[PDB]
DNA sequence: AGCCGAGC
DNA sequence: AGCCGAGC
């Protein structure tokens, strides 16, 4: 009572409390299909609250955390729980408002994932309720057809043992992340193998279903090595490169084409997020953005905190985009199927590894990914040494526009260092903040303490201005000369926080096969992606000699009959259809190549001769279908002398051409 | 002095002290326009600017309810951030040193809406604090992030300030924001309308309040009436109407989702306003429940509400899906798609000032609306009845009266009189102790009705022992129990006016714009119907004038394409070899004509583009007798239409409509 | 204690 | 004391 989310149950906390259910729920929605299911009847011995999504995970929480979280809270006071409290006895349970909850999620990985999350959350809290039988789920004007059916949806989920406590404590402890690698490490495995060749008990549930959400995390979460993207950034790039869009589109709308073009799944608001990071150029963020962004998208200042919504900001590809993935190569990729309709492909092949170029990062369930970014010039010296069969050069992290230092310390470990000069004996100068240091966040944690003192900390600084830019910073500090002597002696970098540790000894990708690989250098990853995007430029070079040439016949047989028939060697005049076919395979015209050779690579076409204008007898079309006949002879025979190699560095120069005109371009501005 | 109980004021610094009148306390047009402001003043600006977002448009507080005062957050935001006091009078420079600020500055858009807010905020001093304004306490920051700052560093040049020169200062104001004035702004608006169109037949750091009402608020108060009273026409507001345009342009053969449709609508349509008003005008255009549209031309693909609550429990338009009736396109024929003339925002073609549907659809669907200085409402009517009448005008007989019809309604509508009606619900004696109510007058939500009705008469003396329900989404069915004794008290009285089951519906104000664009006040539906039926006959034989030119240009062209499909199989005429000039010289001088189609078009070198573009497969034995059969089928096509009058095309209309309409809501009632 | 970001 | 709806 006081709760206005909840619809209780009439019998709650009476005598028949034992005998309700309290239905819980993803999202309001879900609440309200489970009200109407209910009807009149069902508010009796049934109570329905909607969960917010993701419940905390209350296993290794802080007091603080918890004791302040109101959804939890809010499920203490309508089942009538006490913390502390043993459930063992029957006299115990006559504290409870009511008997049962029953968990009402989606069907899919992520309502499992809520599943578990509650299951955690009592297990841990009241392990004694768990064996009663406390905790049920309900599995799917649709929904008084499941509530009169109530028994085939209901699942109770049984407390056999030991093993249900380990399943449990394997999934949801901090304690367990090296458990949960070897778990998710034999659960792939054992795909890969089936790939190539009622009671519910927690154990079960936590091995049989939570599981599939887990490696799903990891699937949405953790980039591949091959392109650098995750799954939804993936189906982004691919809505964008069909779209082909000349004209920025607002980023609401855009990622509604996504979910319906590439069958994206999740909750769109997911994706605008996702877009916007796509979009971002401010100083630690991308250091090529593939998407445009046309309005505010986020600064340093706050981040990209301050981004606006994603109904009043617009993008689109930037022209960068189709020369780092070349539409040619999409002839190559692997296009995935989502229940018959083809989407985005199991991943792309950029001309450079971008993984390495943005900074591929996330959190999945066991594992998580960190790269920084790297500098994509250095990046195409590197892939031109490898060409030329030389080593490629150890690569340091570097961020564009960053005019600080980034210093190795040790393997896979920096420091990242801001700018402070002393200008006079009281004044000091801070350029440049470290990598991700946002500027906002500097001035409160740092530069205000430091001028106002706390009551841990004495003031040092008499006073600071700011003459920032939207993308650069200028702080210009006061001090005593005894406190600014004292600053240098301890360093200025160090008393300033200017100097931030950069560790990656994370650096997790799924291979060019699907398969989660840690890698101990960027070497290794630079080396695996260039030996797999070489093999491409070979693919593309046998697909490029095969297209050119079914064209080049093509125009071969086109021209063949053009001149055929201003010569008076062949006539179609009043020729029914079948007698034409006929004629035309007798005086050996082939069937449409092109389409032959596309069908290959999975009655007589004569159509892309006979679908041509009537302008096609006449002199100066005649002339132009000759001079196209020749050119893509010569085009067959000019692609035919490239090497894979040359090839990839047309690619490389056309691409390196753009960027120095992009971002300069972008310095103008 | 300080404020620390305003999260999103952004306070000067010398607010509240010695120089608080030299403080400056800008309100914005939202929470963005703030953030623009706060950048705008950057360092400098943060002593003698505060900045406080206004949530849009603010509490008309003239003649409005003193709770309805005390209890709004953003009125009680404004005092507590400026100190001011209701009641006291600033007059001497002693009374103004309890202020914050000495002055307010208004910063919206520079657009309509912007101008009624300004116009909201002004009304509010002006009523609580006259004095004030004779001091000069409002101004305003006018517009056309780094534009931001060069906006405030030239802040002299974008500052205007409010000027009280007299008792016109406050007439004016009055007859904007007045409850007792609305007569006054009929005649104020009446005025500015006339004297616009009279011009369209033809070729300072201070203003005042009255220059501010009377060339300023007058323009939204204007826009407000084009966008919320319907046209006499199509039955739309403009914003309805662009959604149906992009609906058509689109073409969609699959679900939309509404969000994604919006974001559409208002790039193909130019609509300027938030997307999310949008969203709720394509809710509503799709509603099917029962008092809500009798034809709904987009379909409700989701939960756009129901009867339960009238509608507001629609889910999210991110959640719902929508497309275009089957009917939509019988009721709005493309074919006079070409009859319309199209509106240009900026060089970009947009809707139609008007669509012209094949009968009133402004009495189907119930147009309404609310403007400044008048409003508009009508209930619905029945289609076939109305199908029905214009088939007795095109026969020259008299149109029946049309009482108001609601789709699906169980319940009785009554005429007491001209433009007055009882509108009641079912209730049913089913024994003694027993009454059953299986209706509820029209717009009464399920829900609404049990805890207004029902439950007082269960709870507050209580007249009911109990009772039960048996609703479908669709439709209501209540079981009342009650004693012998207090039925027969109930049944005694009205049964239906025990149970509040009658209500009355009178429809006084239907205001519309007619086809030139002028409000006009109409008194009875069959006015309405007369002018649009007069119209839309005159449209009728627009179409047979387009259609006849039209189909007549396709049939030379096809004349001429078989023409020389003919020669060529012949020999009569051959192209090979020949050079573009020498057969473009030699087609003209043989009589072949230039585009017929294009030519005619454009009448609304040569060229023969639509002879040589044709397949190679043209002069194959099965293409020469299609096309001779094209050519023919064509032509007798032309004479079929030549023969018909304007009236037989609307009957065809007409008929087809009502076969899709029977089709359609056969499978609304299996489903 | 809190960021990073694709999710609820 | 509030609905209707196109707007902020
Ligand atoms: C209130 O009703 C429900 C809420 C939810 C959660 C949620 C829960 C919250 C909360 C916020 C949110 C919100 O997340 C926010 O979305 C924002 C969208 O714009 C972008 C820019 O930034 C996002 C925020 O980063 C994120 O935090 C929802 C978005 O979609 C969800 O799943 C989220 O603050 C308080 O607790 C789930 C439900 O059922 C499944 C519900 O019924
Ligand atoms: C908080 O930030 C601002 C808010 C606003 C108002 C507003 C104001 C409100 C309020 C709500 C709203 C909200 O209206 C609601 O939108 C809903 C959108 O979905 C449909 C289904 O239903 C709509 C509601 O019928 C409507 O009531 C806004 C939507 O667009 C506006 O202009 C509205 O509740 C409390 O006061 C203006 C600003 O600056 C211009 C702001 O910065
Ligand atoms: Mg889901
Ligand atoms: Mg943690
Ligand atoms: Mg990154
Ligand atoms: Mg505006
Ligand atoms: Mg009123
Ligand atoms: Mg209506």
């Amino acid at each position: 009572k006081g709760i206005p989310k909840l619809d209780d149950a009439n019998d709650a906390g009476g005598k028949h409390s034992l005998e309700c259910t309290l239905i819980l729920t993803e999202g309001d929605s879900a609440k309200s299909l489970a009200v109407s299911g209910l009807g009149v009847i069902g508010r009796d011995r049934y109570g329905v609250f909607p969960l917010r999504g993701k419940i905390l995970n209350v296993r290794e929480a802080s007091h603080k955390q918890i004791m302040e979280n109101a959804e939890i809270n809010n499920i203490i006071k309508i089942v009538g729980l006490q913390y502390k409290k043993s459930y063992d006895d029957a006299e115990s349970l006559k504290t409870l408002r009511y008997g049962k909850i029953m968990i009402m999620t989606d069907q899919d990985q992520d309502g499992s994932h809520i599943k578990g999350l509650l299951i955690n959350f009592i297990h841990h809290n009241w392990p004694s309720l768990l064996k009663h039988g406390f905790l049920e789920e309900f599995i799917t004007k649709e929904a008084k057809e499941y509530f009169a059916d109530m028994e085939r949806h209901r699942i109770l989920f049984r407390y056999a043992g030991p093993e249900d406590d380990a399943a449990i404590t394997l999934a949801f402890s901090k304690k367990k992340i090296d458990d949960r690698k070897e778990w998710l490490t034999n659960f792939m495995e054992d795909r890969r193998q089936r790939r190539l060749h009622k009671h519910l008990t927690y154990n079960d549930f936590i091995n049989k279903e939570l599981i599939l959400f887990s490696n799903s995390d990891n699937e949405r979460s953790i980039p591949s090595l091959v392109d650098g993207f995750k799954p939804g950034q993936r189906k982004v790039l691919f809505t964008c490169f069909k779209r082909n869009d000349k004209r920025e589109v607002k980023v609401a709308q855009l990622a509604g084409s996504v979910a319906e073009m590439s069958a994206y799944h999740h909750g769109e608001q997911a994706l605008m997020m996702t877009i916007v990071n796509l979009a971002q150029n401010f100083v630690g963020s991308n250091n090529i953005n593939l998407l445009q962004p046309i309005g505010q998208f986020g600064t340093r200042l706050h981040g990209g905190k301050d981004a606006a919504s994603p109904r009043y900001i617009f993008t689109m590809l930037s022209t960068l985009a189709r020369l780092l993935f070349p539409a040619v190569d999409d002839n190559l990729l692997k296009f995935l199927y989502d229940d018959n309709q083809r989407v985005e492909p199991e991943w792309y092949i950029p001309i450079i590894p971008m993984v390495l170029i943005n900074g591929a990062e996330g959190i999945g369930t066991g594992w998580a990914c960190k790269l920084p970014n790297y500098d994509a010039r250095e990046i195409v010296n590197n892939v031109r040494r490898m060409l030329d069969g030389l080593d490629p050069h150890p690569m340091l992290p570097n961020y564009k526009n960053f005019k600080g230092t980034i210093q190795e310390l040790g393997q896979n470990q920096y420091a990242v260092s801001g700018e402070i000069f002393v200008v006079d004996r009281n004044t000091v100068e801070i350029t440049e903040l470290p990598v991700r240091t946002w500027t906002q966040v500097y001035k409160e944690q740092v530069l205000e303490p430091m001028l106002n003192g706390t009551d841990k900390t004495p003031a040092l600084i008499s006073d600071y201005k700011e003459y920032h830019t939207d993308t650069t910073v200028k702080f210009v500090v006061k001090m005593t000369e005894e406190k600014l002597a004292q600053a240098e002696a301890a360093g200025l970098h160090k008393v300033f926080k200017l100097q931030t540790t950069l560790t990656c000894n994370s650096m997790v990708l799924f291979d060019h096969m699907g398969c989660l690989k840690k890698y101990e250098t960027v070497q290794d990853i630079l080396k695996e992606f260039f030996d797999l995007r070489l093999s491409y430029y070979g693919l593309r070079k046998e697909w490029l000699v095969g297209m050119l040439g079914a064209e080049s016949t093509k125009l071969n047989n086109q021209a063949r009959f053009i001149l055929e028939k201003i010569q008076g060697k062949i006539t179609i005049e009043n020729r029914s259809k079948k007698d034409l076919i006929q004629m035309l395979v007798q005086r050996g015209y082939e069937s449409d190549p092109v389409k032959a050779w596309k069908e290959a690579q999975e009655g007589p076409d004569f159509n892309y001769i006979l679908n041509m204008s009537l302008w096609s007898l006449t002199k100066e079309k005649v002339e132009e279908l000759i001079k196209q006949r020749d050119a893509k002879g010569r085009e067959v025979n000019d692609l035919k002398r490239k090497s894979p190699s040359d090839l990839w560095k047309e690619d490389l120069a056309a691409f390196v051409e753009e960027l120095d005109k992009v971002e300069s371009q972008e310095r103008e501005d």
